[PDB]
Order: structure tokens, then C-alpha cells, then sequence
């Protein structure tokens, strides 16, 4: 299929090994640590001890053969940047490499790193925002401004009508999905009850949004 | 407004803590690392050194007063419950904390945390995606079945139209979103087109969506 | 047989291990400090060295056999917290621990511990008794209200009879026990004489002995 | 009245001071960490920062007018003795000391202390005695033999008269009191009835009594 | 005249500064550690205590203006990386900076600086060189295989004339200098006379001024 | 052949020892650092840890066989100082140490160091002497006064002459060799030809050079 | 013959020790860091890594047999207390122990040490009196009054006789012995020579001696 | 009158500072350490905290006016010798430094040192001695051969006289004094008599004094 080599079995490395294995595909999972090779030998097609900064066990590795291959050191901030630096000098297509801190970032995408991941900064970002306002479970940016919200309904809402919360026009919004004791309404038909502690998709614009979580719920 | 705490100045509650003070919300930065303090002193309303498993250092902070304590330390496991059940018996109402692995988790599960999030697994997921299919950027899973993904269109779909491609009947998905060179269409009408490069933002059943991917791009 | 496992070899748990061993009882003693092991080598049936907060070695020591375990760690928190936890998550029946303040109290009650010690305070409480008190030897509080107290005899109590100090009338309290010299008079008759530096055990009120104090001695 | 002085804050110290000053006593918490000073500043007459082996300081308190002076330190063999040497050098009356361990006792009672407590020792003593004893939950030995127990009541003991259990005659110990619901009996009367899960408070000889446990209880 | 601007007062740097100055060039001089500012404060024309690695700081220098700016920090790879990135992107003409190891060299290559210098490595291949020669106090390498050479005359060369040691002929290399007591002559007539201890300056072939090394001297 | 102990794999004793063992000599590289032992086992004859300060070890390694002993510890001042005072005393007849500052200079001189190496101070008046002058590839001064030097060919001096190029009377220089795309040209006669970017080696006055620089090239 | 036990290696008892042995006596040299053993295991009979303030370590030693224990840690108070409290439990005849300070001595006066020596602050005193009076090399005071007094010959001493420099008759004091050029002349004849930076031996009055190097050197 | 400085206040640069003192000469007691400063302040006619390490500091001391200066620094090695070459450079007419081991005497040598003491060495030689033979009280080397010493007479030397006991030809030395209750007898008659538990000062080799112990007392 494809070739995957995920370097770092962390635990955002580990995880991307574990979840591409489930998904089957061909993923080596290289670590120097030998109990993370172990570790995670159940979850991967080979699983390989090797310093990742010593060239001559990363041509034993034959990771040329790889298309995507995926620094996860993010930590070793030495390491991670000189495994990247052999692995663009041995001219792999697509290196991803998870980053620590702002400048590490820079020299990472001055030595040529094709994707630069902050997992930890990211998803810090989306549980602060989930912890100014409760009411938000998850959400997607589409631009600067427009969003699709996932929303923790109140009481507010309780026994509500899609047509009685008149999204479309009156918040320029408009409700894409319920979710009900775990049973699940796409695209509901406006005669469709929301009740509280229910999960409702809502799509807009940012503010607006904000709009009808002030005066709606 | 509100007020929270941060505890542990990792590249997750660092971010959680610079975020919310972007917000505007009074955040107090705890580490007991002094250079962290110092590092994250100019993104927080008040950041201390302190050693969060010490309680006398706790009630020094005067932590009880919090409506919100996140505790994002994900390393050492051994502190992070400590500090975590120090806040549970000084009635914090939120308690949202960082785990490593599922033990932690269990854990922190059976001392009452309120919220235990797990950064690097989760964006691993999202990351694993995208790499098994380089045209997905985005998504969100409503459920275990169900979601709304992001989509990088091909030459395949260039110059198609919504009807051409009737994803409603033939599929059971339904589009939401089309993003052309920065310019945005929230659910737009059959008559429009999508040109390659641009963003999908397609909603229905996994399997589905992964069956249009596969015949129609 | 019934098994008691004394984790941390301090005066407290060095007490606990060498009394019960002298009680002719299986009692392991673990101890992370060899020397603490090499000390208690004569003073138990096995003495080993072991982290306790280290899963994999309270399963080399095979803890789960054991009836009572006390964590007699009580300057380490988290150290005591840790071992504890682990000990409650391994179903142990008893688990008995030394604490230090209030909050390290607190939360080996939410951990889940079946008895919490605090033997510096009590004993410190004890000896705050006896300080206030020259007269006071020992004594043991019925209530909070209520007593039985052992009393140094001065020389105002020399060559007095039972009946001569009648304290069952004046007093409301009653006399259980005189010692002179070593030897030993239980629950003694009125015609009983009380000789100077002799231990008188009396019972009552707490405020009515030391009214008999005050007068009577 | 009487003037006490506490140096060292720890547990055992701690209590002593907060005890004695319930009791209204012109007690000086002496301690070398402030933060002790501050914590017990509400429990003393005077709470003083001061290192108690440097002798101008220990001048600067004024000691040598202080009746009775309590070393309450027990981890720093060498601060406690040289503190003890400084008071006995200055003519204290009487000099109180938490000793450590048995070698720290030696030199304690060489250089004079009046007289040393092990809390630790004998506390765990006791609770062994407890141990291996489900039914005793306190005691006091009125000599080798001899000794006043408080017990448990047991299934077997639930709505049985004091009469019906003849322990004068059958085992030659007597019943003090019974304590039902935080309600107390003292030297109650033949007629009375003990009911389970209730104190009752025996006296006699050891033997007799655990005799008494075993086929009574 | 020219602008050069010296980051990191080492021994390195601070040569470089030194020297510099004694050129009378305008050299700013910049250190975070105030003691190195102060100690170079009389060797440069301005000598400021600033952190290199903070933007702001460098603009409070105005470090643009600078046509050379030198990065003599070599022990702390962080630092030198960050500082000459920051100089790279502020459009600075000519970078030159003190590399640690071959990677340091590596990820200062990739961020593009415009000269890498390693002095311990080089003066180090020099002292080796004439650590296995003797004879020579110094040297340059005009390509592979052609060098001049100084070298430190022997008694076999005392009172010997250049026409005596016929190396133009017998070895294919000729003598440029004669170094007598501080007193220089150059490109010495053939009756010219080489005494002990004195500086002799060969030129020719590697090979053959060792050759003449071994025969002549 | 002959043998050389380098003592210290930095960077400067890592360069000698590689350098050395390229010229095929016997090199005995000693490090208390394994990681230093393990990283130059490929460039000595014998690679061993020891600490160079303790005298058994240095007996176990048998330095007194060796001629040369260089101690290349430029940073522990003491380690350095110990360890060269060691070979002393054992009769080493070579000790080349390298210094720090001038006063651990002013100790090894007085200890008996036989030469002493300023890298990073040296160097650096190489360096800045080249910062000053861009014009300057290499060179090598002969006294305060005279040196030669080797110049980059600008293209006032493409296709000129050595007769054209009158530096030995308008300027009182000699030109010594003449470097063209690797080619060699060694002594050249006035006929020749000097192409520009063509490697130039002129001897004469500091001043002169400096002279025929400005108005030549 | 006898046995002596040096318990800790430091320079003091190392020179007990060595001296000891060198003396042919069965000496035991004691010591917990490992090194000291190695280094003194040429100088000493059994040279034993142990703790000396481990009891079951001190009767693995079997010290119970020497006639001679010397406690030489003068540095770690605690150490050294602790040890010689155990040697005098276990009934050593002699202990002798090295002191830091005034208290020290104190402490280990009470728990009865046999002799307490203190080599600096003596030696101290000795240099110091060489320091102000440069005549006297050396000397042993027989009483208050009476001394001998080794001398340092000045230019006023040159070429004089014994008879000539009456100091038996002119200074009440007599010359014992002459050191030339480490020649030594025991109790010298009146006719012998005394030149300029020998050693004289002088004995007498302490006031008689000085009054000697006042008027006659 | 002189002047002294005492740099390195510990128990042997301490005490030649008190005794100094005590002698009325005019001492300069320097000292990094403040505490140790307050110490001697009562000991010395001006006591200073001074890094003398640095040199400023020295020259704020004025120390190139003392005739003598003792270096008391006899732990920190590179303190002693950089301060000993600071105080060599400034010319100090006499530099006494106390040495740790014999490489810091060898470094201390070579700076050139007036005089190097190495108390606990020399007085644990003395220690050894009369521990080895407890009945010497002092003595005084003349030579590595010869000696004067001062022995405790024993039982076998009681009533005898200098005519029995002949040392002068049966074991080649001579007796010089005999102190009788505090009385002294100096170069004593044959007739008079020695008894025992009196000082008795021997002159001669030290294997002949041996001899005359073993076989006379
Ligand atoms: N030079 C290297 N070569 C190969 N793998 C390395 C190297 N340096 C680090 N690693 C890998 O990084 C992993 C550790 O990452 P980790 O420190 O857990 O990241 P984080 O601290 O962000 O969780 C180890 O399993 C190790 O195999
Ligand atoms: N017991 C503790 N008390 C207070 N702070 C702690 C404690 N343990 C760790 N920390 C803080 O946590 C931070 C480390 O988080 P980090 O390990 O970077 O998270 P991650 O591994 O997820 O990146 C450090 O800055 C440290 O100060
Ligand atoms: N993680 C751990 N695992 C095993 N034992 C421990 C651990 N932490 C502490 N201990 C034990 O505690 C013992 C000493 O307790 P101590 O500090 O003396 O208590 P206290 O200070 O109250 O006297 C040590 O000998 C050690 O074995
Ligand atoms: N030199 C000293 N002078 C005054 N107080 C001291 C000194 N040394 C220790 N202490 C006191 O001892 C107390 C700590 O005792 P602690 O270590 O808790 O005993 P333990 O560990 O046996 O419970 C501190 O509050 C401190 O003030
Ligand atoms: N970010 C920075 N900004 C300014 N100066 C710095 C920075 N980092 C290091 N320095 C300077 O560099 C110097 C250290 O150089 P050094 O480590 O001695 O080089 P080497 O190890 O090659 O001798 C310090 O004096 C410090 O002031
Ligand atoms: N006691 C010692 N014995 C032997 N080698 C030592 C000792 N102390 C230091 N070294 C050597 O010094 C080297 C480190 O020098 P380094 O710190 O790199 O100097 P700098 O910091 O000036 O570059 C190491 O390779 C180590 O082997
Ligand atoms: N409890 C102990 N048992 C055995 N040896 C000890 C003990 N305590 C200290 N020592 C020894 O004493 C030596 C240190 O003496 P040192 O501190 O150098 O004396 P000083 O400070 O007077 O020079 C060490 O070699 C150590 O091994
Ligand atoms: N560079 C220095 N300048 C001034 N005083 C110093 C310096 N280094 C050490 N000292 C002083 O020397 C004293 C230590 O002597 P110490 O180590 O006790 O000698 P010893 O080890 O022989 O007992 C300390 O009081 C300290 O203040």
C-alpha cells in the first residue's frame, strides 16, 4: 500500500503508529528506547531499535523506501533536528516533524520539514476554549470567520423546535445535526425536537454563533 | 470573569494559558520550574513558582478560590494525581487533567477528575488520518459512526457540479462547505461548482464518505 | 496464617515490625534503605528491600497475600500516597497509615485508607497532659467529657486510706487501682492505705479529677 | 502561671504547643522555619523565628526564665542535641526531648535531658496491640500483668447483661463502662445491657482478659 | 569605516574584539553577562549587555546596520543557532559564526550563514603537526601536495651557508627568510649564513622539505 | 614509530588525535567521558576512559612509555593543573597543555608545562585580522613587522603580468607562487600570467602588502 | 603485638595509620569511602570498606577485640558521635577521637571518649609561634619555665665557638646539639664551631633562652 | 611591630590567629566566609570579608604591606594556589600556605611557597607514636635518625639513679632533665634518682631510646 515510518514511539508518535496500524497500513516504528520497541511491537508491521542520528542504522533501516516518514521526537530537540536533516539529505518525499517550541519550529523548516506538528499546542488551544465557554464540546474553523460549532444544549433549549429556534434567519446559522442519547438526526427536518443534554451542530459565522449562544441558551 | 488555573507550563498548558490570556481571562500560571514561570510571565495574569503537590504551597496559591484547575502535567504521572486529588479534597468544581496513558487515566477516572484529555493520542488520530489520505486536512466525528470531514478536492472533481455529483442520494452524505481561493460558500446550492484544490466539506456516515472519496476523487 | 507487611522501617513502623515480631507474628518488613533492612534483619521473619511506589516490586514481594499492610512512611507524602494507592488498587483487606497533617490525612481518606495514624500529635497531646499535670503518669479519654487517670502520689495523699479520701461522694469519681513498690492492688477495699509515690489510677470526670487534684493532693 | 517553651514545630511538637495553649498556658513556639512560626502563631503566646543552636539567639528568647523547655525536634540528631546541651548549660529546670533512635537517646541522657519520649515507638506499640487485636481499640498498662482495655462489641455480645456476663467472677476482671451512641455509663450496674458495636471498658489481668475475648466475644 | 559586530566575549570572541580594536574599526561589542561587558568595556567602542537571543534587544542594538556581525558563541548551540537566524532574517550581509561540532556546522549551514569557523579544530590539526615535527615552529599550505614551511634551525645547520645547503638543486625547495635575534632577512643571498635556534622559511614540496628535514637537519 | 597521549577529546585534543592518527602515529586517546571514548575509537590507536587525575589509572594506562603527552582539558582548570602536574612527576619528557586564561597558563608554566596552546585566543587575531581585511585567504607573519600572504585575485589583476605586477621595486614584495584552477606554479619568472580568482603568495613588509592591495588590486 | 583500629582515612588518621604500620604494628584501617580503603591497603594490616556507624558492620569488623580504636572524622560530627558512642557500648578500652570544634569536644567528653585531639588548632598554635619569632624551628617545654629550643644560627653566630658563646656561665642555658649541612654533633666539646644557618639546640630558662637570642644572635 | 595575615580562617589558620593575637602582634584576619569574620573579630586587630582569590579585593586589603601572610586554605585547592600565586606576583617577602595532599604541596612548590605545613599529617604522625607507646609524652626530631624525647617512668625506673641506669654506654644516649612534682632538675648529677610517674627527658637515636624502653622501663 503506502510505506509509513513513524521515528519517536512517544506518546503522539506512538499513537500515530497504533491508529495507522489499525487502519493497516505498512508502518516501521523505530525507537531507540528498546521497551518502546517493545512496547509497541503489536502495533506495527516491523518494530526496530535504531539511533535515528547515526546514518549508517538509518540505511540499515532502508528508510528511503519510506514515502511518509514522521519524526516524533519532540522533546530532544537535538535529535529530532539532525534525524530530520539526514532523513531531507537522503531525499524523503514527505518528512512530518512534531515540534517543541517556536524555534525549533525554525530550524526545522529552515533544514526543510515538510509538516511541522504542535499537538500539544494545538489541542491546548481547543480545551481553553472549551473551558471559557462549557456549552462547546468540539468544533471545526473553516476560515477566520465562519465555523461549525458543536454545542452542549441547556435548559433553555429543552422541548424546542428547530422551527421554533429560528437559526436561519434571525442568527444567520443554520443546525446541521442532533445528537440524542447517542441515536443520531442529520439534517433534521424542522419539526424536530431538541431536547436538553443533547449534542446540536450549528454552522456560521463565528459571532453569530456567539449571538445565539447569549440570547438562545 | 472567570478564573482559571494552570498547573504545569508544558507545551499544553503553556498553550492552554497563553490562549485563555488572548481570551482575556484571569489565568494564574503555576510551575514549579522557575524558568517556565519566567517564560510565561508576560501571557498570564499572575505566574508562580510552586510545588503543586506541596499543599501548604497550594493554599499559599489560595487555589480554592478557582472556579477552573487544569493540571497539565502528563509526564510525571506520580505528581499529576497527587496534585489532582489535593484539588479534588479542596473542592474544586472543575478539575481538568492532562493524562499519559490509560492507567493514568484510570486513576485520575477513579480520584474524581472532572475532564481527562489526551492531547498527542487524539491529534495522532487526526494526524494518522490525514497521512492515510492527503485529502483529508479536517474533521469532526459527531459519533462513532458518523462525521463531518474536510476534504482537498482532486482533478477528479474539477469543474463538477453539486448535482453532478448527488451526494445525497448516491451516497448519503450531504455537503456543507466550498472553499475557493479563500473566498467561502456555506451551504451552497446544486447549481455551484468546485474547482480542484479547493476545500469539501462533506457530512454523513464514515464508510460512506470514504466510498465517495474512493469512486468519485 | 495472617500476614503484616511494614512498609517504611521509621521509630513508628520500627515499633509496629519488631513489637509484632516479639508478638510472634509474620511480619515482613520493606524498607527502600538497605541499612533500615540490614537493621530489622533480627526483628522480622522476612526483610526486604523494596520501592514500594514501584508496582512490579510490590508484586515480587507478593503483598497481595497479605491481611494488613501498613505504610508507615509519614516525612514522604508522596511517597506514602503513591504505596497506598497502589495497596488499595491491589484490593489489600487492611490498609493502615502513618500521616503527617491534616490534608496528607485527607487524602489518604479519599485514597481510600482503613486507618489513619497520627502518633506525634497524640502522643503529643498525651505528654501536653502530663506537662500541665505533674501528677498525671498515663491516662486513657473514655469520652470527650469522661476519663480514667494514673496519678503520681504526693505527699499529701501519704499514709491515707480509701475511705479517708472519699472520692466516689466528694468527687463522683472512683478509685480502680493502687501500686506501691511493684506490687499491685486491683479495684482495692476502703480499708486500703495509699503510701506516697505511689501510682493511684482514679476514674471519672475529667474536670472532677482535677478537682481532686487540686484539693485532695 | 507556668511558662513552657516548644522549640521545633513539627507534629509532636506542634500539638504539645497547640494542646498546652487550649489548656491556657504561656507557651513560646520557638522555630527555625517561618512558615511554622506563621502556622502556629494562633496556637502560642509568642511564636518566634530563631535557631535554637545558636546560642545569642537563644538568649535573645529569654530562656533561661522558661520552667519547662520541650526539644521537639527528632530528625536532626545533632540540632536537637546541641540545643539540649545549650539549655542544660543555662540551668533549665527541666529539659524535655524527642529522641530518634536509641543511640540519640544515649547521648541525650548524657548530656542530661530531664526526660526523653519516643511518640513514635510507643504509639506504634499500641497500634500493633490493636493489630493484632481487632477488639482493643485503646489501653493503658497499669503494670506488667495488669491492665484497663477498651473493646469493641461484638455479634456476641449485642443486648447481653452485664450480669449475664459474670466477668468478676468467671474471669476475674471487672467492666468500668459502656459507651452506646456517643452516650456514656460509668461503673455501670448489673442490669445494664451492651449492645453491639458499643466501647466497653474492661479491667484486670492481660491474660484474663484476652480469655475473656476468646470465649465471651 | 567598517561596522563589525562581536556577539559572545569568549576567548574566541573576545580576541576577535581585542584585535579589532586595536585596528581601530568600530566593533560593538555584546555579551549577556554583565562581567564580560565590564571586561571588555576598554577594548571596543561600544559594550553592551544584551541577550542576543531576544528580538527586541537586538533591535534596542540595531544590530541592521552592522555590514559583519560575529557570532563567537560556541559552547551553547541554542543560543548561536537562535541569534544567527535572527540575524539571517534582519537581512544582515555577512554572518559569520563559531561553531561547537560537525552538526552545529550542519544546522548553521542550512540557516545560512555566510561563514563557519571551527579554531579548536584547526589550531588543533596545526599543534598536531608540529607535534610530530618538531622542527616546525609554523606553516601554510599553499595546495595538497606545496607548502612554506618555519622552521626552527638545529646545530647541524650552524655556521652553514645557503649555498652550503643546496636546496634549490639536492631537494627542489627553496629558502625565502633568515630570523637571527629578532633581526629579518628576506630572500637571502646564496653567501648568507643560518646559525642555530635561529626562524628558516623553506618553500617547496611537502615531501621534499621532510626529506631535507631528515638529511639536512 | 612515535607515541602521543591525548588527554581531553574536546574539540581541539578530538582535532589533534583524528589529525594524528590520519599521519598514521601511535595515539593513545584518553577520556573520563565514555561517550568521548566511544565517539574517537575509530580515530586512535587506543581509545580508553580514565580519569586523567587519578594516578592509578594513569599507571594503568602506562603513560610513561610516551613521548608526547597532551593535555587538551581547556575548561576544568584543576582537572588540567592535576593532571599535567601528574605527568611531571612520572618524567614525561613532552607536556603540551592547553590553557584557558592567563593565569592557568601562569600555573602550568610554573608546574613545568613544556608549551602551551591558546587556540580560541590565537585564532581569533587570525579571524579578525580577516574581518578587518576581506582581501586575506592565509598567511603567515615571519616577525611584527614581515609576513607573507596569500590573496584572492581580484579583476583589476586578470591577465596581468609578474613584469606588469612590478612589486618588487614599486612596492618592495616578492610574489612566491601562483595557484591557477588547482595547477600549481611555484617561484614563477616575470613572464607568467596571474588570471583572476587565481590563488596569489606575495612576502614582504605588513604595510607594503597592505600598499600593493590598495592601489594594485 | 597490640591492635589499633583508624577508623576514617582522612589525613590525619591516613598519617596514624601509615605511621603506625610503618612502626610494625597490626593496624585496621577503617573506612566507608571505598578509594581511601584502596589507597591505605599498601599501608595497614586488613583495610575494610565499612560503615562505622552501622553496629552489625562494626561487629562484622570484630572491634570488640582491639586494645585501640581511634575515631578520626573530624568533619561529620554526627559520624564521628554516633561511632564512638557504639565503640564505648561495646566496651573499647581506649578510644581516641578526632574533634572539630569546642562542642564536639563537649559532646564527646559526655559520652566518654578517652582522648580528644585536636591536630589543627594545636599545630595552629605552633606555626603561628614560629610565625612570630623566625629563630625558633622547633622546641619542647620540660616545664612553665624550662624549655628546649632548637634555633636557626644567624651571621652574628658565623664562625663561633662554643667556648666563645659561654652560655653556660653568661646565659645560665647549655648547647646540646650542632646540625651542619645534616651533619649532627651530639653534645658538642667547647672547642667545636657554630656557623651561620645551622641548628643549635639550646636548653634552659625560657626568659634565659630569649635573653641568648637577643644579645648573642 | 610585625604584621601578620591570616587568610583562611579555620580551626588551624583560626588558631594561629588567636594565638597571634595572643602574643600582641598585629594580625589581619581575611575571610569569604562573614560568619567565620564575626568569629574572630574578637581575636585579631581588624578582621575583613574578603574573596582573596580576587585581586582587587587584595589590593583593598593592602596586603603588599605584610611581611607575612599565611594561607589557611587547606580544602580548596585551586583557592589556595590561586590566592598563594596572587600573593607571589605582589611580592610578599614570606607566602606560608597550609597543603592538603602532596600535589597541592607540588603545585604550591613550584609557585614558589615559602613554607607548606601539613598539620594533621605531622600531627597524626605524633598521635601514632604515643598510641603505639603510651607512655612517651612529647619529643622533638633533631634528625630522620635522631632525637629528643620525654617519656613517663614507670614502675621499673622508680628509686634508680643516672649512675644505674647507664644510657650514656650501655645505649649511647644521654638523659638531660628530670621533673619530680612540678620540680625540675636540669643536665642532672649520677647521683640523683628517678622515680616513677616523673618526666624523664632522654637525648639520642631514636632505635637506641627504643631499645632503652624495652629493656629498662
Ligand atoms: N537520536 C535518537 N535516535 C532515535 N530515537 C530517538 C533519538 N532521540 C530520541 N529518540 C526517541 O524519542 C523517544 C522519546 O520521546 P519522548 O521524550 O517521550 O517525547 P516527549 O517528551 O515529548 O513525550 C524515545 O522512544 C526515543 O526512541
Ligand atoms: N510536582 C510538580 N509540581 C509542580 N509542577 C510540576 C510538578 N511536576 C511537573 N511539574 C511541571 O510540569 C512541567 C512539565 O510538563 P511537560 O512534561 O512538558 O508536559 P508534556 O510532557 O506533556 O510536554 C514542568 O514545567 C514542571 O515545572
Ligand atoms: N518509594 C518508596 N519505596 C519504598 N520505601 C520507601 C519509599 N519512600 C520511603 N520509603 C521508606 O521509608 C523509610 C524511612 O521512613 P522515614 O523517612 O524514617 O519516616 P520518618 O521520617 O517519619 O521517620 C525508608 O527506609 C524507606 O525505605
Ligand atoms: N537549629 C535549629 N534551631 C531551631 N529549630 C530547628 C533547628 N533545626 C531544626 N529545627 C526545627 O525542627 C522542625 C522540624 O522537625 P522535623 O524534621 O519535622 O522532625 P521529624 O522529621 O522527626 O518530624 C522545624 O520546624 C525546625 O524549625
Ligand atoms: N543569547 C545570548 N545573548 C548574548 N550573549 C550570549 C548569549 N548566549 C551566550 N552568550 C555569551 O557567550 C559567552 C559564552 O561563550 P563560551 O561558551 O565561553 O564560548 P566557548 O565555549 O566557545 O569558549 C557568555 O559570556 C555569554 O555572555
Ligand atoms: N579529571 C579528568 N580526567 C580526565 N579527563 C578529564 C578530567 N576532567 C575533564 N576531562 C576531560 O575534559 C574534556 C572536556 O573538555 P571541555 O569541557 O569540552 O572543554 P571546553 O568546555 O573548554 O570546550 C572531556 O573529554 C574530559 O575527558
Ligand atoms: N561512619 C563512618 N564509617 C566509616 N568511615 C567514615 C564514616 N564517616 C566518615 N568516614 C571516613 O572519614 C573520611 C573523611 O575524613 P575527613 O572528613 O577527610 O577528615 P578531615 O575533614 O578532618 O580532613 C572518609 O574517607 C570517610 O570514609
Ligand atoms: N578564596 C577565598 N578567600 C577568602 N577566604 C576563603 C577562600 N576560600 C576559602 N576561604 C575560607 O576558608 C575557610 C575554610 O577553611 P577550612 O576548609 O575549614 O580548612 P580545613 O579544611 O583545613 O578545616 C572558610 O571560612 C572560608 O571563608
Amino acid at each position: 500500500n503506502k510505506q509509513f515510518a513513524v521515528i519517536g514511539l512517544g506518546a503522539f508518535g506512538g499513537s500515530i503508529c497504533k491508529e495507522l496500524h489499525r487502519m493497516g497500513h505498512e508502518v516501521l516504528a523505530v525507537d531507540i528506547n528498546e521497551e518502546k520497541v517493545n512496547a509497541y511491537a503489536s502495533y506495527a508491521t516491523h518494530a526496530v531499535i535504531a539511533n535515528a542520528t547515526e546514518e549508517n542504522e538509518l540505511l540499515s533501516l532502508g528508510i528511503r523506501n519510506f514515502e511518509y516518514v514522521i519524526v516524533a521526537i519532540g522533546a530532544n530537540i537535538q535529535a529530532s533536528t539532525l534525524t530530520t536533516l539526514l532523513l531531507k539529505e537522503l531525499d524523503i518525499p514527505n518528512i512530518w516533524v512534531k515540534a517543541q517550541n517556536y524555534y525549533h519550529h525554525k530550524v526545522l523548516e529552515k533544514i526543510g520539514a515538510d509538516r511541522i506538528i504542535h499537538p500539544e499546542k494545538d489541542m491546548g488551544v481547543k480545551i481553553a476554549q472549551s473551558l471559557s465557554d462549557e456549552n462547546v464540546l468540539n468544533y471545526i474553523d473553516l476560515s477566520d470567520e465562519y465555523s461549525i460549532v458543536e454545542l452542549l444544549a441547556t435548559r433553555k433549549l429543552d422541548s424546542k423546535s428547530i422551527i421554533d429556534l429560528n437559526v436561519r434567519a434571525k442568527y444567520g446559522c443554520t443546525i446541521l445535526a442532533i445528537k440524542h442519547h447517542g441515536d443520531i438526526c442529520l439534517s433534521p427536518a424542522p419539526e424536530d425536537i431538541i431536547r436538553e443534554q443533547d449534542c446540536l451542530v450549528i454552522m456560521g459565522h463565528k459571532k453569530d454563533i456567539k449571538r445565539f449562544e447569549n440570547e438562545g441558551m
